[PDB]
């Protein structure tokens, strides 16, 4: 997928999350997050498309996901052990990272 | 390790993987795979020596190794939970992830 | 946080997790480390000041944390599991990828 159906794909699955009510739902949708996170970390987003390739900023964009697809993670195992609430909690505060690469690059 | 060292200790475990009985000797190959893809990342594949360091390509190649250690991951942790046979299923999916970079580069 | 910053909160975390009692404490000094790591992942060593911002030795020196980041969430998930003992071997373990970057690059 590109850039922004990526995007589209954390936010839906963000309101999946907070909406769920087993585990199997929350691990369900935590899973389609990793995925848009790691395929969204190939791209070049709009504002950085007139920098170079290996732009400073093109490698503080990809370090951004890493910190994300890392909370994903560790939401996802609260999910797998069923602690449905912690794993709504742990994705909820997801926005951090979501919204400060977001300022500097969106 | 190489490039086709490591190349061969994916292949290795997966069969060893596909014929194990109990959690131990599948939690022993996909750490092995994992090392292996791990350090893999590293190298430059042949078919992409005469272009630049950071071709394109040359940036689709390592995150092809995410999806693939992403996907060991969650085959490894099935295999600390013992779900065996779970843990063999995923390790055996994981020969799309092979053969879609392989196509590209191989 | 700065490289160095993040070097000593590794270093901190490392004696705490082997002086540590409960899963808590352990758990809680990993996951610090994690955040080091991948926060130091980012920055130029000094050694490397001098060279291209994308030197293969710059490349060498992100692929260091990988390991280390796998390591430490092994050993994060031993503790949440809650084998203490088994969480502090494998966070004294990580020692080896700590001093092969560093015989390199510090
Ligand atoms: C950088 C490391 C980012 C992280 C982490 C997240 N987002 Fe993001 N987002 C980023 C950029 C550069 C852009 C602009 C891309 C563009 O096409 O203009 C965006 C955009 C979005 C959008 C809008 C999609 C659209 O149709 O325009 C959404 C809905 C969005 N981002 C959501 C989102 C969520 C929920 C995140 C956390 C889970 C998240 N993003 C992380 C860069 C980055
Ligand atoms: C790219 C991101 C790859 C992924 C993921 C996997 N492989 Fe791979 N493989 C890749 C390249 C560029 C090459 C050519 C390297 C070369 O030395 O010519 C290969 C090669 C192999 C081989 C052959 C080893 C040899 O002696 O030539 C094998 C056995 C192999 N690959 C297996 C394999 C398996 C089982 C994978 C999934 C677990 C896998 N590879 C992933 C690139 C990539
Ligand atoms: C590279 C991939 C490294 C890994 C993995 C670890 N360290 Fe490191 N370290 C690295 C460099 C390039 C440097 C020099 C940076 C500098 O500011 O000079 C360091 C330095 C340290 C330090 C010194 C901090 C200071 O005030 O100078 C410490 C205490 C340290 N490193 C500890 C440490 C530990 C405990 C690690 C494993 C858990 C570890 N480092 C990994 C590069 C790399
Ligand atoms: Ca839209
Ligand atoms: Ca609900
Ligand atoms: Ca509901
Ligand atoms: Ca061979
Ligand atoms: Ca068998
Ligand atoms: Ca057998
Ligand atoms: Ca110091
Ligand atoms: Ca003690
Ligand atoms: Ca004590
Ligand atoms: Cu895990």
């Amino acid at each position: 997928a590109d850039l922004e159906d990526n995007m589209e794909t954390l936010n839906d699955n963000l309101k999946v999350i907070e909406k769920a009510d087993n585990a199997a739902q929350v691990k369900d949708a935590l899973t389609k997050m990793r995925a848009a996170a790691l395929d969204a970390q190939k791209a070049t987003p709009p504002k950085l498309e007139d920098k170079s390739p290996d732009s400073p900023e093109m490698h503080d964009f990809r370090h951004g996901f890493n910190i994300l697809v890392w909370q994903i993670h560790d939401a996802l195992h609260l999910a797998n052990e069923g602690k449905v609430k912690e794993a709504q909690a742990a994705a909820e505060q997801l926005k951090t990272t979501c919204n400060a690469c977001h300022q500097k690059y969106r």
